[PDB]
């Protein structure tokens, strides 16, 4: 494939639109604002769109490495205002998938330059973890790192200053962890749902105790 | 609306329909080696960039920021392109806005969202930037030229970071693309400041510029 | 002078002020809360309690290299917010020095590695009033840009969230752009110094005509 | 405003200096580059010079509120970059302070605006430790966590792709924790001077089990 080729499908996905709905791309324009934030992994390994049925126009997408929500990542945080604080959107997902190429990197730690610096952020759940994946076969680590990472990041986002205010001012937003993987593409969801500050601490720490078994 | 029950919904139903037609489509992600380009657009994502581009998942590493900023201190996108670059080894980063992009249109009107407005700051700089060639146009000729300015202003923020600049010195073979497309046909528009080294990323920003006044 | 050194002559500091002034941890004691905000250099090559005179406990001091005030910074802005807004600081002086190695090394471009991503916000400025530069002697060209850096950090502050919203409800804080020199350690006013969104504008465009003269 | 006030007494120091110590601008004016980076706090009750008996052009300094190494901030990544790599600097001191302002809004976590964000990373530190604080009386908590927010810091610092580059090419780099208090300006030595990264293991964990008992 080279940058000819994709431009190339480009204008004949454009063609075949018009052909059968030339409306289609009337339709986006006022497409209303989407209600829906994915927070996302940028391995992007199955599409936010494909695996949950979601059209064009009701996903607002971010995507960094390992898909983490730093409390200081103004990036992310940024995307958290704006769709939490204009567009109103009423759901943010935080979904990983299982065998991301960072949260194995992060374990391994081998020398990849300055990427190394915010998979750190997955190592420190490493650690603060390594008690609970001791309980657990060595196999069965990377794939439970995974979700505690998810668990994490849905926790901070919760705990940003973002998310606290519209809770506190009323705003209906809920939070929700979710990870499926390239064997099956299936969601998973990780029982972290919160609607409010204490919804989001019981059900972190619940999430937690839950994994112990 | 659509709610979280329809997502979940529709997952189970896609991923046992596609066990159904192929169930090899799972194992191929898996083969399916590095991905070969980087997409960095806007987190409006109007158009999904697997369907713009007709590239099926696995050959695209995804990054998401409002309006598809590269700052020159942004961790995040910086070690996005990083972990590309240097270890995924991708050949092609496209940056593509799109125009009518809430972002750019909130950084001109100016209203007071909140700590949105700080990141939308680096786009204003970018209108002022080019205050002079905006003059000469109509009004309604502005608003889709800065979206064009804004990428190629990005294009060029990412080939003199560090990451760039030291993979064309040790003679890694990487291009840098400006694109944009609208939601009236969604066809792209290359924006012709495509770079594979320091000195094509002058040359071909100093012929962008002058070709648009 | 070793890290032995710092640590006995830490020791003796301590018993003088014991037996010579027993108030000065009296003062350190009391509230002390600062009104004035310094945004400098990590050169710091006169500590700006040395320059200005000023007590310990009057001051809350930030250093980067070369005194930036990035509009997506964190770091910078959380200290900015909570001196605004918490500390509710009445003066913000960011102050440079002729001189200085980031201003330099922007200039000459040598590749030193990350903090080169980081200069690059200067370099930005040394091309945005490249017709100043060009019209002025060869030799007075790094001091006045390390002079056009310290407004445009200025004016950078100004149009941050924290100042946009404290100016909007009425707080009193004013803004300075400074510079000394290491000949002589005279702080030199560069003339930009900005009480509300109207001052901020003409102060900046003035502060660039007379150096134009 | 004491703008003017501070003006004069520069003026007036200059003069002063000028006629009776000719020299101390002269050898301000020696290119010294540092051999100590200080990384403390904003609040900078005592000036690290005259904590450490520091003259003027030995110190490299970054000030942020509640003296934080985060692994994605690249203000004092930059910091440290230069410094370690540029200046080459063989010792870099963390230093906090008992009493801080924001260690202590970290813990009582009242609604300060977008401050709380950065200080989050010290709430983090807060529940990882919630054993060791749990077993102390209340009143040495807010001390002992200042003390392990530098001890995590120095671990952050001495974990960066920076340090690990460094000391893995062989270079001379040092990392120190320290704190001081109001009541004396005495430096009380945290015990977790690194020198490798088998060193810095170590030492963390020798200062958490220290605190234990
Ligand atoms: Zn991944
Ligand atoms: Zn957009
Ligand atoms: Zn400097
Ligand atoms: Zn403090």
């Amino acid at each position: 494939k080279d940058i000819d080729t994709l431009i190339s499908n480009n204008a004949l996905w454009s063609k075949m639109l018009v052909e059968e709905d030339p409306g289609f791309f009337e339709k986006l324009a006022q497409a209303q604002k989407p209600r829906f934030l994915w927070i996302g992994c940028s391995d992007s390994r199955v599409p936010a769109e494909r695996l949950t049925g979601l059209e064009p126009g009701e996903l607002f997408v971010h995507r960094n490495v390992a898909n983490l929500v730093i409390h200081t990542d103004l990036n992310c945080l940024s995307v958290v205002q704006y769709a939490v604080d204009v567009l109103e959107v009423e759901h943010i997902i935080i979904c990983g998938h299982y065998g991301c190429g960072g949260v194995q990197a992060a374990v391994e730690n081998p020398e990849l330059g300055l990427i190394n610096n915010w998979l750190l952020h997955i190592r420190d759940i490493w650690f603060k973890h390594s008690s609970l994946l001791g309980e657990m076969p060595q196999e069965r680590r990377l794939d439970t790192l995974c979700e505690l990472n998810v668990m994490e990041q849905v926790y901070n986002l919760g705990h940003s200053t973002i998310m606290q205010s519209a809770w506190k001012r009323g705003q209906k937003v809920t939070i929700h962890g979710w990870a499926y993987g390239i064997h099956d593409g299936l969601l998973r969801d990780l029982d972290v749902t919160a609607t409010n500050r204490e919804t989001l601490e019981q059900r972190y720490r619940h999430g937690i105790s839950n994994l112990k078994l």
